[PDB]
């Protein structure tokens, strides 16, 4: 049997549970896989290049985390599937020597999911993933960031950008930003609290403690709910995509979940 190497860039990346669910796969199905593959965390420099490092570690396949994910889309050889409606990238394999990119967040996200309207917190690599599949399941859309970078990317697929809170009610309020993992709110705490008494889900992209966001949502008893399920379907797909779609997803997700 052969040897095959993964991992997850990011930085930071000390938080990522993509290994220990990965690995548990990679154990699991050894025999049909026919290889015995590793996925490691690698803390990224913010100013390395994805596919010089991916290559020079010799990957076979990894994923993308915060804040790469817009730059992986930019390096990658080639892009399929609905990453090439993403502006984003958080798959990569390595296919015919070429370096191919995946998004996997944004059927992930749906799959998450069991609404009229949103309000999206982030304009970042998550941001535009979930925004490319709300749209598509045919929901108003508007985005709210700190500053006004990456939304031609947004107002292309039809949704209202702002810079200023809206004074309207959302039924989902989505935190796609990465003040959580830094641990800060990604919004003033009293815009927050209206945008919440009128909402109908409270929905942050991080896993794993309790976010300032979802403790006020928490506090004002609206219904929250936490980036686990997200993680566990993408990280599902991503393995099918690994395994060069020989292993089903559904099938990954199973051995994903229990670990
Ligand atoms: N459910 C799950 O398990 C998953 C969760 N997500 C999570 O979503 C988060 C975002 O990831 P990703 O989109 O790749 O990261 P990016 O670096 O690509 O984008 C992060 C965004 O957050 C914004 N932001 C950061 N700090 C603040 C702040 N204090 N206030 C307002 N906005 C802020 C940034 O704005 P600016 O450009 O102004 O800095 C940027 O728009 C991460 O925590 C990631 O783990 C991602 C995938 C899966
Ligand atoms: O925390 C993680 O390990 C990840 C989170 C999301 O950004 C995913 O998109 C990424 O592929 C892996």
């Amino acid at each position: 049997m052969k040897l095959k190497s993964f991992g997850v860039f990011g930085n930071p990346i000390k938080h990522s549970k993509s290994p220990l669910i990965h690995n548990a796969c990679f154990l699991t199905f050894q025999k049909e896989l026919r290889f015995l593959g590793h996925y490691h965390p690698i803390l990224l420099p913010l100013e390395s290049h994805i596919k010089s490092e991916f290559l020079h570690l010799g990957l076979s396949g990894a994923n993308v985390t915060l804040p790469f994910k817009e730059r992986a889309f930019q390096v990658c050889d080639k892009i399929k599937g609905i990453a090439l409606e993403c502006g984003a990238v958080n798959t990569l394999v390595l296919e015919n020597d070429e370096l191919v990119g995946y998004n996997t967040d944004a059927l992930g996200f749906y799959l998450s999911l069991k609404y009229q309207n949103a309000l999206i917190l982030g304009a970042g690599g998550s941001a535009k993933a979930l925004a490319c599949e709300l749209k598509k399941q045919g929901l108003q859309v508007s985005v709210l960031n700190r500053s006004s970078r990456g939304l031609d990317f947004f107002q292309r697929l039809g949704c209202d950008c702002f810079m200023e809170p809206p004074k309207s009610a959302f039924d989902l309020i989505i935190n796609a930003t990465s003040a959580s993992l830094h641990n800060e709110l990604p919004l003033n705490k009293e815009v927050l609290k209206g945008y919440f008494k009128e909402g109908k889900l409270a929905y942050d992209l991080a896993y794993g403690f309790l976010t300032p966001f979802l403790s006020l949502a928490k506090e004002l008893k609206t219904p929250f709910q936490d980036g686990k399920d997200m993680l566990i379907y993408q990280a599902a797909l991503s393995f099918e995509k690994f395994s060069a779609s020989q292993i089903p997803y559904s099938k990954a997700f199973e051995v994903m979940r229990s670990v």
